Protein backbone atom coordinates (compact mmCIF):
# COMPACT_ATOMS: atom_id res chain seq x y z
CA UNK A 1 0.00 0.00 0.00
CA UNK A 2 1.06 3.54 -0.36
CA UNK A 3 2.18 5.43 2.15
CA UNK A 4 1.70 9.78 3.14
CA UNK A 5 4.09 11.65 1.04
CA UNK A 6 4.67 9.19 -1.04
CA UNK A 7 5.43 10.13 -4.98
CA UNK A 8 3.23 8.02 -7.48
CA UNK A 9 1.73 8.17 -10.66
CA UNK A 10 -1.54 8.79 -11.11
CA UNK A 11 -4.39 8.30 -13.82
CA UNK A 12 -6.28 11.10 -14.30
CA UNK A 13 -7.76 10.17 -17.75
CA UNK A 14 -5.62 7.91 -19.93
CA UNK A 15 -2.11 9.77 -19.13
CA UNK A 16 -0.33 8.86 -15.84
CA UNK A 17 0.83 12.34 -14.17
CA UNK A 18 3.17 12.37 -10.86
CA UNK A 19 0.93 12.74 -7.68
CA UNK A 20 1.73 12.96 -3.95
CA UNK A 21 0.04 10.55 -1.90
CA UNK A 22 -1.36 13.33 1.37
CA UNK A 23 -3.17 10.74 3.11
CA UNK A 24 -3.81 6.62 3.02
CA UNK A 25 -7.42 4.81 4.99
CA UNK A 26 -8.38 1.43 4.83
CA UNK A 27 -11.70 0.24 5.39
CA UNK A 28 -13.48 -2.93 4.58
CA UNK A 29 -10.39 -3.85 3.43
CA UNK A 30 -10.24 -1.31 0.46
CA UNK A 31 -7.50 1.11 0.60
CA UNK A 32 -8.23 4.87 -0.67
CA UNK A 33 -5.57 7.81 -1.27
CA UNK A 34 -6.05 11.42 -1.07
CA UNK A 35 -4.03 12.97 -3.75
CA UNK A 36 -2.39 16.14 -4.91
CA UNK A 37 -1.37 16.16 -8.50
CA UNK A 38 1.77 18.04 -8.90
CA UNK A 39 1.60 21.12 -10.38
CA UNK A 40 -2.20 21.25 -10.55
CA UNK A 41 -4.33 23.17 -8.40
CA UNK A 42 -5.45 21.87 -5.26
CA UNK A 43 -8.74 21.74 -6.33
CA UNK A 44 -8.04 18.71 -8.19
CA UNK A 45 -6.99 16.98 -4.71
CA UNK A 46 -9.05 13.79 -4.37
CA UNK A 47 -9.35 10.46 -3.31
CA UNK A 48 -9.01 7.38 -5.56
CA UNK A 49 -8.38 3.52 -4.65
CA UNK A 50 -5.42 1.45 -6.14
CA UNK A 51 -6.20 1.26 -9.49
CA UNK A 52 -5.93 4.75 -10.24
CA UNK A 53 -2.06 4.88 -8.81
CA UNK A 54 1.32 2.86 -9.88
CA UNK A 55 4.50 3.05 -7.80
CA UNK A 56 6.85 5.81 -8.75
CA UNK A 57 9.31 3.77 -10.61
CA UNK A 58 11.32 3.26 -14.07
CA UNK A 59 9.10 0.39 -15.30
CA UNK A 60 5.87 2.41 -14.37
CA UNK A 61 7.20 6.07 -15.63
CA UNK A 62 8.19 3.55 -19.08
CA UNK A 63 4.66 3.46 -19.22
CA UNK A 64 3.77 6.97 -18.87
CA UNK A 65 6.20 7.76 -21.66
CA UNK A 66 4.78 4.85 -23.69
CA UNK A 67 1.12 6.91 -23.64
CA UNK A 68 2.71 10.31 -24.13
CA UNK A 69 4.06 8.91 -27.35
CA UNK A 70 1.00 6.97 -28.66
CA UNK A 71 -1.08 10.71 -28.59
CA UNK B 1 -3.12 -6.95 9.39
CA UNK B 2 -5.60 -8.59 10.90
CA UNK B 3 -9.26 -9.43 9.30
CA UNK B 4 -12.83 -9.48 9.50
CA UNK B 5 -13.81 -12.80 10.99
CA UNK B 6 -10.46 -13.87 12.53
CA UNK B 7 -9.74 -15.49 15.49
CA UNK B 8 -7.24 -13.90 17.64
CA UNK B 9 -5.72 -13.82 21.01
CA UNK B 10 -6.49 -10.59 23.14
CA UNK B 11 -5.33 -9.31 26.47
CA UNK B 12 -7.87 -7.75 28.83
CA UNK B 13 -5.97 -7.26 31.80
CA UNK B 14 -2.82 -9.35 32.14
CA UNK B 15 -4.68 -12.96 30.80
CA UNK B 16 -4.61 -13.76 27.01
CA UNK B 17 -8.89 -14.15 25.68
CA UNK B 18 -9.66 -15.54 22.51
CA UNK B 19 -11.60 -13.23 20.34
CA UNK B 20 -12.92 -12.34 16.41
CA UNK B 21 -12.20 -9.36 14.41
CA UNK B 22 -15.44 -7.94 13.77
CA UNK B 23 -14.09 -4.80 11.95
CA UNK B 24 -10.38 -3.41 10.32
CA UNK B 25 -9.67 -0.17 9.98
CA UNK B 26 -6.01 1.58 8.88
CA UNK B 27 -5.92 5.81 9.43
CA UNK B 28 -2.53 7.45 9.92
CA UNK B 29 -0.32 4.24 9.49
CA UNK B 30 -2.31 2.61 12.40
CA UNK B 31 -4.57 -0.84 12.29
CA UNK B 32 -7.26 -0.74 14.48
CA UNK B 33 -9.81 -3.89 15.26
CA UNK B 34 -13.20 -3.45 16.71
CA UNK B 35 -13.14 -7.24 18.40
CA UNK B 36 -15.71 -10.07 20.28
CA UNK B 37 -14.02 -11.96 23.58
CA UNK B 38 -15.40 -15.39 22.83
CA UNK B 39 -18.23 -16.07 25.40
CA UNK B 40 -18.28 -12.34 26.68
CA UNK B 41 -21.14 -9.88 27.08
CA UNK B 42 -21.28 -7.63 23.64
CA UNK B 43 -20.67 -4.56 26.01
CA UNK B 44 -16.75 -5.58 26.09
CA UNK B 45 -16.64 -5.38 22.41
CA UNK B 46 -14.24 -2.53 21.31
CA UNK B 47 -11.74 -1.06 19.42
CA UNK B 48 -8.21 -2.31 20.09
CA UNK B 49 -4.76 -1.73 18.59
CA UNK B 50 -1.90 -3.82 17.61
CA UNK B 51 -0.10 -4.13 21.17
CA UNK B 52 -3.48 -6.00 22.46
CA UNK B 53 -3.33 -8.33 20.33
CA UNK B 54 -1.36 -12.00 19.02
CA UNK B 55 -2.22 -14.07 15.94
CA UNK B 56 -3.78 -17.52 16.63
CA UNK B 57 -0.82 -19.12 16.64
CA UNK B 58 0.54 -22.53 18.50
CA UNK B 59 3.15 -20.20 20.04
CA UNK B 60 1.09 -17.24 21.06
CA UNK B 61 -1.71 -20.07 22.47
CA UNK B 62 1.30 -21.89 24.23
CA UNK B 63 1.54 -17.87 25.64
CA UNK B 64 -1.69 -17.81 27.12
CA UNK B 65 -0.84 -21.37 28.83
CA UNK B 66 2.23 -19.84 30.78
CA UNK B 67 0.15 -16.94 31.67
CA UNK B 68 -2.58 -19.06 33.27
CA UNK B 69 -0.07 -21.01 34.87
CA UNK B 70 1.63 -18.51 36.56
CA UNK B 71 -1.57 -16.83 37.95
Amino acid sequence: SFKEGERVLAYHGPLLYEAKVQKSENKEDEWRYHVHYLGWSKSWDEWVTNDRLLKLTDENIRKQQELEKSQ
